[PDB]
């Protein structure tokens, strides 16, 4: 089979709608029997503090120049894409903040094969929740017992800032030497990058074109356990 | 960096020493830090019976049609080679059986981030250990509570025959798919197969290699959160 890593945040709507949009892909390709999917970390803002968080509108306008008239339309536009993919995105109110301890909680998720249902929780948590997912431990315990986890333990990872910290820097790692300077970014076979959310036309090409290019593997030759039993040459 | 998989059995002599072999070379390797190391369950018998435990010597005497004295031999040029690499290793007595279960606890080790330390325990209780890892389920839970895993929690696994089954067959089917007949088998950035319990030489060749020949990867290309935030085109 091959591998499909996907690099994301939490706080980044093309995540959250790119996700839908590869799974839609994935479910129609020929070759889904052999995907695994690996959910890796990336953060947009690592150097935010934990205790800012600020609107989605407000950041938009004040921080990129833009007008609110615009501000408003992308986010708009974004509701009516994630709809398409049968996901709910609340266009007005939306906050915005650090997610380096989600991180550390999807990783503790991760590590306990509930990777999947944690990723999905606190996108569902950011995006179609009205309660913020940031600066708020309470909120995490309550999304990841949701999620399947337990929950005096999750709290000791959200006590502990070490708990999983290597284990995210690792993830940022890897897409840094990757070439990632954005999210969604999707490693296919570490042969294909897929950046962005893409068609799921996209998507399926990239799987197919990943897979169909894969060529055996390349052997160097030694002692083995075997068909018939293991070797005693020396 | 990039990933290496090792599919082992545990009832494989030159698994446990190839093991130890690959982190000698590993840890003279210069990109060692980049480096993931995955471990992958292969049953040398899978369609072996849980209550037939055998004597490895009978077993070599009798099944592969080969002298005691031989037998004999080939066990204690093993014992070497497991000294030299800092690993016990008794050259007598000892037994052999089905590995289904341990390596069913091996997927729930490796899903409660303890899969190196439950395989090293399985390998130590099989070849360090006078005490059989066969047909003796109380036997796997102590050494899978000396791992660091839970009990209660541990004997349920073993309790439920499916659980984690479908895990070790997909394992074993990705070994298959990947041209395997023979552990073990070391999968460095699924370009390169290495088999057998190989010199560290090889070992660290084949590493260097594998990393040396990595290219960059192929993008194909949309919207997406960057240093300067998110798309709005449509
Ligand atoms: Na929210
Ligand atoms: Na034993």
């Amino acid at each position: 089979h091959m591998r499909v890593e996907i690099w994301s945040d939490i706080a980044c709507p093309w995540c959250y709608v790119g996700k839908a949009r590869f799974e839609k892909a994935l479910a129609a390709f020929p070759h889904r029997d052999g995907v695994e999917v690996v959910h890796r970390s990336f953060e947009l803002d690592p150097g935010r503090a934990k205790d800012d968080v600020q609107p989605v509108l407000t950041m938009l306008t004040a921080k990129y120049g833009m007008s609110q008239e615009q501000a408003q339309a992308g986010e708009d536009n974004l509701g009516a894409q994630a709809a398409a993919e049968g996901l709910a995105y609340r266009t007005r109110d939306r906050d915005h903040g650090s997610t380096f301890d989600l991180h550390r909680l999807l990783h503790l998720a991760k590590e306990r094969g509930r990777h999947e249902a944690l990723l999905d929780a606190f996108y569902r948590g950011n995006f179609a929740d009205e309660r913020s997912v940031f600066n708020d431990d309470e909120r995490l315990v309550e999304l990841a017992v949701g999620a399947g986890l337990d929950a005096e333990e999750v709290r000791a990872v959200l006590a502990d800032p070490a708990a999983y910290a290597d284990e995210v820097r690792a993830d940022e790692r890897e897409a840094a030497q990757l070439g990632a300077t954005g999210v969604p970014f999707f490693v296919l076979d570490r042969a294909y990058g897929v950046s962005g959310a893409q068609p799921a036309e996209v998507f399926t090409q990239a799987l197919t074109q990943a897979w169909g290019e894969r060529t055996p593997l390349k052997l160097i030759d030694a002692e083995a356990c075997g068909p018939d039993g293991c070797a005693v040459p020396g």
